[PDB]
Formats: C-alpha cells, sequence, structure tokens
C-alpha cells in the first residue's frame, strides 16, 4: 500500500476531501468567513497578541464539540459515528485553560458543562518535549478508544521562545517546530479531526515561527482587538478560500454575533 | 489509562480541586493573603535578595508539617489518613537547612523538634543533576510509603545559573529548568502535597528562570525586607486570589504575626 | 559484483546512456533547448521568483506523464514494456500541488483528469526530515510494483533555509542537502526516471543551494517573467548541450508555444 | 531505605555529626582555627598563590594521619577500628608529590617516614577526565579492604583551568567541576574521611571554579605569604565558626608553631 | 603480526620500497621531474585554478594505466602478474568525467578505450560522505578480486569546502580531511597503487585544506597556465627529488610535450 | 590490588625509581645535563623550530638504543633481561622518518644499520586518531612478546594543531592532548621505556600545548640553533636537576661532542 508510506494519489486526495467536517465557532460571520467553521484535517491559527481572543476561542471550541448540531458535514461522506462522543485535546503550554469558563459558555450555550468537561482532556505541558510529547501521545489516547476531534496547542510557540533565546540555536528550534507542526498535520489529517493553535505576534509583521509554522498551517488568522470587546479576525492564508475580515464579541456569553 | 498518559478531563481537575489542602506559614497575614495558607497540589515561589527569609519560611514549614491544627483540609473531601505521619523532603542546594533551627522553631511553636527531625528528609544538592534526580527519587520515597506531604527546593536555580554562565549553553539551562519544573508540579498534583521553591531576583523586576519558571509557578511572591525583622511578602500571581502584600516578622520563634 | 557498491564502470556509463528517454515539456523552444526534453537518470532545475511557473511545470510534468506520445526514448534499446503505467511522485513542500489545476492541464491536452490523478503521488513535507524521508521511500513505492518514472521536488530547498535560519549550523545543511541530492541522482539514475526539482533565488545571481547543489544538478534553468503571462528559461549549465533561452507562456491550457 | 536513596532524616544529620573525627596541622593556631583540625566528613580548600603553603599542609596531613594521636574524635560515637590502618589517597595533578619531603616531616614528628609512604596511595592525573575518575576509584580503592581516611586532591582546578582556556566551553566545565565537587562530598561523608582540595586564586579576592566549588566546599581558606617563612590561613566560611585568621610557618620540619 | 597493528620495522620499509612502480604521465619533462614518473605507495596532488589540467592528467593517467609498456617496476622485485590487469578506481567529485575524453585519449595511444572504460570504475559522489566512502569502498573492490593499481580522487576537497563554510566547524572539517588523507595513504601502501588527487588553490599561495594535506601527501605540484594550451607543473613537494618546472601541453591526444 | 585501578603507594613510587635506567645522547653537554642520559620512566619533550635539530636527536635514540655501551643502569636494580634485544617505536606525524640517516648515524658509530632497522617499528600517523591510537596500539606490541624500551613521537602537537582553528573546538584538543600525554606517562611508566615527544614553538617565550603538556611532560628542552651545525638545548624543567645549557653539533656522523 502507498497509503502506508504516506503518499496520496491526486484521488485520494480529492477522497479524503469529502470527509472534512468543520465546526462553529459560535459567531456568523467568523463562521462565515472559514466557510462554514472550523474545518477537520486542517491546523487553524489564530495569532494576536494577549488578550486577544485566542484562548477564548479555544474554550469556546471544546463547548461547541459537545454539541452535535455545531458540527456540519456531510450526511453521506461521513458516518454519525466519526462524530460520535467526540472528545476533545487541550494541550495548556501556560496554563491558560479555565474550567470554570467551560461552565460558563457551556451554560449559555444550553450544553451541559459537567458534559463538556468529561469529554476534554487537558496536558499540561511546562516546556517543548512535554508539549511535543503531548501531541505524540494523542494516537495512544485515540488507540484508548477516545474519539478525539478536536485538537487544541495553546500555545504553540511560548516554550520554544522561553527555551530558545539568542540566535546560537535558532536552527533546532525551527527543526523542533518543523518536526511538531508535522505531527500536528499528521493527527488533524489521520484521524480527521480539526486542529487549532494559538500563536503571539512581533514586528514589520508576522506570527512567530517564521515560515516553517507559516507552511505547516492551512488556515491562518490575525486577532487584533477592537473597541471594548469586540474583536477582529484578519484570515490572510486559507488553500482556496479568499482574505476576508470577521467581526466579533467574546463576552460571558463566550464567543458572539 | 488516559491518567497513565499525563492526560486529566475537566472533570478529574475539578475533582482533584476538592482534595486540596493548605499549610500555615505562622503569619496570620501571610496565611490570609494566601487564602488560609501554602496550598497542596501547586508550586509555590518565594523570590527575593538573600535574607529576605526565603529559606526561614522552608524550615517553618518543616516544623508547622508536624502540628495537626496547622494543615486545613475538607473532612468531607479528603480522609484524616492520607494526612497522617506527614513528612517533608528539603532538597538543600547551598547548604542553607540549621537543624538547630528546626528545634528552635519547634519549641517555641509547642512542637517535638525531635519529631520534625524524624520526618524531614534532607537532600543535599551540589548541581543541577543531583538537584533534579532528589527530586525525581521522591516518587521513590514515597514508593517506599513515606508520606511526603511537603517538598522544598531551596534553592530553585542556584545551580543552573551556577552550571551556565556565558550564553554558550543557555538553551539546555532552560530546557532542563522547565523539565524539572514539570517533576515539581507533577508530584504537587500526583500526591497532593505543596511544593515550595525559594529563589533569586534580578533587574527592573525579575525571578530567575525567565518564564519557564514563572508558567509554571502557580503562587509567585516576591519577599522584601522591612526595618530590622520584619519582611513584606507580596502575592503577585495566583490563579484567583488577588495581588495582595503581607507583612511579617522573623525572630528567634521563627516565622510570627 | 561492483553491480553492487557504487562504482559503475566506464563501459557501464554508456550502456546506462542507451536507456535514456525525454518527457516533453509542451513548449517547442523549450524542448528544443533541452535536447529534445526532460531527460532520465538527470535531474532538472528550475530556479527563479514566485509566479515564474517553476509549479507549473511541474505540474504539466505530471499531466504530460501519462501520454506515451509525450515520452521519447529509443525503440532498439528501451523496452516498451518499462515506460507503461508510468507513475509519478510529487513531493509538496509548502502545500502547491493543485490537483484541479491536473484536471484542467488534462482536459485542454485530452488526457484523463482522472488517470493522472491516479498515477501521481503527493507527499505532503512540512520539513527537510519528511522531505528527505520522502524521497528515500520511492525505492519502496517501486519494490511495490509502481512504475515511476517521474519524481518532482516542489520546493528542493524551501524546508532546508526555513530551518538553517540563523549560519551556525550551515554546514550540517549543506551536507544534508549534498545527501538528498545523492538520492535524487540515485534514483534518477538506477531506476531510469526524470527528476525535477523547482528552486527560489537570490542575489549578485545564483540558485540557493550554492555550489553542493550546482555540481548534483545535472540540468539547470532560470526561469525569468516575461511579459503578462509569457516566460523564458534559461539554460546555463548542461551536461554536452548549448546555453540558450526558451520563450513560451502558462495559461489555462498549461505551458504552452 | 531512605538513606541509600541519597536522603538523610534531620536525625541522621544529628546523628552522623557524633562521628566526625579531627586531624591536626601540626599547627596550633591553625587548629584552633579549625576548632580542632580539619575535620572528616568535608570538604576543606586551601586557595593562594604558588608557594603559599598550600601543598604543604597536603604533605603534612599525610604525615599527621599516621600519627593516631593527632586523630581527634568522640570515642564514644567513633570506634577505634574506623580509623585503624588509615591510608591517604593524593590525587597529584602537576606533579607536586615529594616522597623526601614525606621522610623529612616524618623524621620531625617522629613519624616513620617509610609507614607514611607504605599508606599515601599516590594517583598522577594529567587531566580532568583522569582527576575524576581517580576521586571515584577511591570507592573501589576502599571496597578493597583499604580504610581511605584523608583524600587530598592537588590541584582542585588546575586541569580544567588547562582544558577549558577563555570562555565559551564554560558550562561543561562548570558542570563537570559540580560533579567532582558531588564525588569529593559524597566520599568525605560515606566513608566518614577528611577531603582536603588546594586552589588557585584570581581577580577581586575569590577561588578559581566560581560558585559551584565556593557553595560545595564546607570551610574555606585563603592562605597568603607573610615574611620569609611565616604564612596566614584566614577562614572566611565554615557552617558555625568564627571567620578568622590563623599564622604558623612552614620549615624542615613542616607546618608549624 | 605487526604489520597487522599498522607498525612497519625500518627493514619492511625498504622492502615496500622495492615493489614501487611508476606510470608514466605522457608528458617527458613531467615525468622526467617525478624520476621517472606518478609513484605507486605514495598520494601526488595537482593543484591548480580550474582549465590547468588536473583532469586532463587524471583522466590520461586511467589510459596510460592499460598500457603495459606505460608501467615503470622491477621484475627481480615485482611480478608481471602484480601489474597485469589493471584496474582504476576514480571519484568524481563535481561531475568531471568524460569517458568521451577516454576515448579520444585512448584512441591516440595505439590502445583500445573501451578496454579502458571497463577497467575504470568511476563513483560519483555529491559530498564528503560518499566521497569518503568509496574510498573506504576500494578495499572491497579488491576482494571482488580487482586488480585496482590507480586511485584519482578529482577532486579532494570541493565536497568538503562545500559544506563546511566560514569559521563554523572549520575543525569538524580539518578532521574530516585527515581520516580520508589517512585512507588514501594506506590503500597507497597496503595494495601498492598510485594514488592521485586534485586540489583548488586559494589567498598568499597554498592548496586548500592547509598542512593536513600537505603533510599527508608525499608529492606536489602547483599546476599553471602558460600561453594557450601550454601548462607549467612546479614540483614543491617530494620524499627526495628537487624542486623543478615542467611544461607540457594539453591537446587532442590528451597530454603531450 | 591498587595498581590495577592506577592507585601507586609512596613506597612503589620509590621502589620505581630504581628500575630507571638511561640512554646516552652521544652529546657530552648534553647527557652531563640530563644527570646521566634521557630517562626511562619520564617523558623527555624537545622544542624549537624547524631545523633545531629535533628528528636528529630522535634518530640518534634509535641507534644508541642497539649499542649497549649507551644504556646506563643499576645492575643490581635491573637485570641483564629487561633491557635485551631492546626495540623502539617511532611515531612519525609528518614524514620525518629516513631509513638512510639510521644507516648513516649506525655506521659512523660502529653499530649494524640493518639492526637498528630491524627493531625499530615506524607508525606513520596522518591525523591525532592514529597518532593516539598508535600511542595505544605499543601495549599489544609488549603483548606480542617486543622489548618496547624506546618510544619517539615527532611531534607531539603537529597534528593537533593542524586539526583545530577555531576558539570554541579548543577545549577537546585539550582534552585530546592531554588524554594522550596520559597515554605517553602510563606506558613510560608501565614499560619502564624512555619516551620523547618533539614540539614546535610559539611566541614571549613558550612550547605548543600549554601546561596541559608542560605539566605532563618530566623534562623539557628549548633547542636552539647555534652558528652553523652546532645546537643547543636548554634544559627548563626537570624534578631535581639545575636550569642548564648544552652545545652540542649535527653532522654527517649524527650528535656529536
Amino acid at each position: 500500500s502507498h497509503m502506508d508510506l504516506g503518499f496520496k494519489s491526486g484521488i485520494d486526495l480529492l477522497k479524503q476531501r469529502s470527509t472534512v467536517w468543520k465546526l462553529s465557532t459560535s459567531s456568523s460571520e467568523l463562521d462565515s468567513v472559514l466557510g462554514g467553521g472550523l474545518e477537520s484535517q486542517s491546523v487553524t491559527e489564530f495569532a494576536g497578541v494577549f488578550g486577544s481572543g485566542k484562548t477564548q476561542i479555544m474554550h469556546q471550541s471544546c463547548v461547541n464539540l459537545q454539541n452535535p448540531e455545531f458540527l456540519f458535514y456531510d450526511e453521506e461522506a461521513v458516518s454519525k459515528g466519526e462524530v460520535a462522543q467526540p472528545k476533545a485535546v487541550y494541550i495548556d503550554t501556560e496554563g491558560t485553560f479555565r474550567p470554570e469558563r467551560i461552565m460558563q459558555m457551556a451554560e449559555h450555550a444550553g450544553i451541559d458543562g459537567q458534559t463538556v468537561l468529561d469529554n476534554t482532556f487537558v496536558a499540561r505541558a511546562y516546556n517543548s518535549d512535554m508539549q511535543m510529547l503531548f501531541a505524540e501521545k494523542i494516537e495512544d489516547l485515540i488507540q484508548e478508544g477516545n474519539n478525539i476531534k478536536l485538537v487544541v496547542i495553546d500555545s504553540l510557540t511560548s516554550t520554544f521562545r522561553n527555551e530558545y533565546t539568542g540566535r546560537g540555536k535558532l536552527a533546532e528550534r525551527q527543526q523542533k517546530l518543523g518536526r511538531h507542526m508535522a505531527t500536528l498535520n499528521k493527527l488533524a489529517d489521520l484521524f480527521n479531526c480539526v486542529v487549532l493553535v494559538t500563536n503571539q505576534v512581533s514586528a514589520a509583521e508576522q506570527a512567530i515561527g517564521g515560515h516553517i509554522v507559516g507552511h505547516a498551517a492551512t488556515f491562518r488568522f490575525f486577532v487584533r482587538k477592537g473597541k471594548g470587546d469586540k474583536r477582529v479576525a484578519k484570515l490572510y492564508d486559507s488553500p482556496h478560500l479568499p482574505d476576508a475580515e470577521a467581526i466579533f464579541r467574546i463576552t460571558e456569553k463566550g464567543i458572539q454575533d
């Protein structure tokens, strides 16, 4: 089998494309910009400054998973069992995971919170090896009979850049990063799930990790803080989709409008 | 299963959160700021200059453990047994451990100094390898069946900053540190003990080990010197507790007020 | 035998030369320039800026493979058996493989888009380990009875230059490149097939990879953006051919003129 | 036990403390600054310039170990067999060991010069590996039936400053030092004996090795040259001893007054 | 034996001295300078800019090898059946090996070129590793029964200098070169054959590789361009012979005068 | 026992000192300055510029080993067995070994030149790996039952300083040197033989290798040119001898006066 070696026919590609599902962000304009919601079989980067709502979209996504109405798919190309009792893995790199906030967004979504918490796996990663190693251990979690359908890496680069300071080591960091990006892409594809990552920015404008990361994300956003609680999502890279801006808000309800 | 892999569910996170218990520091103001006292299942950092009292708080924590009335827990949540015959580990990195100082504190506190001394295991560490390894051997100490309910690391970073001078190997250092922070956090959580780390500062305001240490510690204090024997501990990082200041004294009685 | 180590005798080189075939690029001039077209047992490089058509030629190439009329060979020395069910492999470095563009190219040239997508393997590589390893796996695709006659490496250098930003680790880069470059040649030469690499450029005039690449590339082009949709391809290094330019276009038909 | 894991109870520490013995230096003023003599279970450092006595003290000690009256201890806590047939190890790093000088010192202290040579082991180390490896090999030397009670390391740092010259690989050095200081300490403790190290000085007024060494040396002197054959030794680190200066002389007899 | 260890007696040296044969370069003047021709059991180096004829000499030697007359030995030291059916190995570093030139040179030699191509193994190398390995694998070519009497390395340092650039891993390069030079000398010696190497020149008048290469090559020339097709060869380093210049030409014959 | 681990008692050192024998240099002044001749059990270094006579002494030494008038020892301490059919090893670093010069020196001293070549083993080293391996391998030659009594390293540092050129990879050079100096010191001591090394100099006035070498060689000479053929060795380091200058000549006879 060629599929076995990591190769895919032009046709395999066309086939695997049918079984993409999309997860709603609780946001009309944001959903619209993505063409329905966040895709399975892709890595999606949300980049921006502390407070731009990256961690928030992450937590919203874990609640939204526990609501089958928020998962859009072709009923013909994807079985209901594919998306059955779906679960999420949340790799927490800086301690951003808020159980309460899960509860809160759930309550407002009418989803049971207790239920979300029970279907969300949380891996507290204190350094890049742990981070990488956790992403790998997702195969084992699936193979434990856990239908992992959502993967969150929050954040993607925090550890790497706390570890590699001083340009005398970039090339290892860039190489680990590429490994990690590879794994992330691996499990989006071969377990048909959505893979979301949060990232930071810098000057004179870019998301951390240079091209290694950019080339390896399918969909890339910037998140800017608009007035008060409104936010803007700038989609600037997409496999086919056009480049657009979604405004939305983060309130006590969670993500809205 | 998933536990074996390092993953916890949201619901396990709340289930954890009921069995947390608390150790008094013998200062009312410091216990107050702490929300009752030093918490288990968290790493607690005391940063500040030589002579600011960090070693004193580590010692007092060893004395206070051997006093059932100094551990605050939920009777309906934490078995009377899980917290009985409590032992501390004191990984001593610059030779700060004074048994004479233990005596003094226990006497004054009305505790048997002898008892204290007998349930405080001291591990003298001359370098980061020894320091890091002793911490992992805590797992082994509890396998033998010792109720380790307190882990001291005094100090957290002295070895690392003596082993790494000049930007040469700085990336290894930063990861070695992250690896050490994981073990510390791992053993606070898994064994429901309190973990205290002392650290130094540098300018114009920070604790050594950068953010790699920072994100890894759940409570963080800077300890300042007041006049004479008074000191001020400044909680500036905690999950759900307000940034407050706590004044106290260091006397022949140990930590008081 | 000496038919096992890596030494091809002089005579073996001549007997080697007998079995070379050619694949039309769909331009008259470009073909002309090439001694007839893209040689098997050789590596061919298209270097130039983004949008210069490098990728297009790769695609055009995959399409053209499934059309025995576009494959010129020795009737008497290349047994017509050996060129049948010809499959292509396309190692894709930054997500350039457009399956639809394969449809397009196919139609406007009267080929089964379906046959082409069916006989094109696509290895998505997120880093240079994956890229090199995909390349080594072509031995194994063949071992499972796939008549791989076309290899595409698009890009040749995008992963390397992303991993070795910061020229402390340049030597391992260069060596890694070299090692890959061997593979590419070995498998052109031992499995009688054509290997195409695309490359990017720099300044004041050179193709990325320097000389390690240059010395291992047998045919070498610069691709310049002429007016609007026309393009020129400058052949600068070849075994025995004249140095010359070639114009053609890129349209919805594909590579033309 | 915990005892074998590297952990000592606070009671074990008190226990251990009863079995520390002392070793006279042959100078009254020096002994008194040491509060008896060179202590077992501790590392002692003499640091000063070439010619300031350091090596003389090592020699003098090798002699004095074979005068059983020069050993001070608690006959209640240390048995006569623990200090019986006492052998010294002399790790010679630059060629400082003078058998002649050993004879000489002994003839004058009424010790049999021959007995001394016969029970002083000498390891000639040309480099840091050899030096460290010999220190570790003291285990096997004892595990062979040799009551090693005195270990000389003269010099402590000469090999390292000759191997790592000007910053760059400073870290491997600083950790190799740490590993060595670990070993020296361990065998002082586990085999209840005296470890003495010689060291040089630098710019100001500090001993080579920085803090890795300082934090790991229990007692630390600077030895200055007074006039002619007189010297002064400055105690400036000790757990419970007053910092103080001892004057003494070096003569045909060895250390004296 | 001691031969097995790589040790030779002074008498073994003289005995080897006997079995040395020499290969003509078709240059009278070159030949004479060499004291007869290229020596076996030595490494001969041709250093010069591109176009100076190193490759010409290399090729010519491959042909002259195939010419019974052209190999001068001693019949009272060496048997006709050790110089019989000789073969050459030719390591190609930049793809300089032109089998057509082989043919041409050979036709003009009154020797069949086809024969030469059959008695000439060519290893195409794209980097240091492959380069080194092929030269190792020559041992094995003598094992399958091949009478390898001529080893060509063209170029000696092109790969290395394409890999190691700057001051980064210059030491890693110099040691690699050394290992390489060991191998070449070893097989020159132990399989009594002639080893030739080509090299580039740099800035201020030296062959690339420095002393590592120079100390390790018995015979060294600086080949310069004279007027037109005339070339001059400066022997500057040799065992016993004086430093001399020899003029010659490169033509349709190959090397002449 | 302790000789196994590398420990020598003080009395074993005294014993050692008795089996010490000495080899004449053929120079009166030189011999006188050495207190009789080059010593077994010691490493003697000759350092100086090219042409200073280093190699010449090496060669003289290989000759004088074959003339038993030229070996001085205690017949009571050293049985005539130990020094019978002695042999010598010459590790040759830059092709300095001259059988013809061995012959010549030997004729003039009335020794059979053939005899000297037959008991002189010659290792040609092209890099420090070989250099070091060679030296280690002398054990094996002794095991095969060759009475190795003379080890020459001509030269000590040529490889190392050729291989290293870049201040960060200097620390391995130094440790590698130290490792080898250890080997040389080992084998002088273990096999009661003389070990000679030649070294080049730098400026302002030092021999290459620094103190890593200086501390590991017992006897040390700076050899300078006089007028014409006269030469002057300056002994500047020796355990028990005064610094002194010895003048001699180098001629077709060899070393003389």
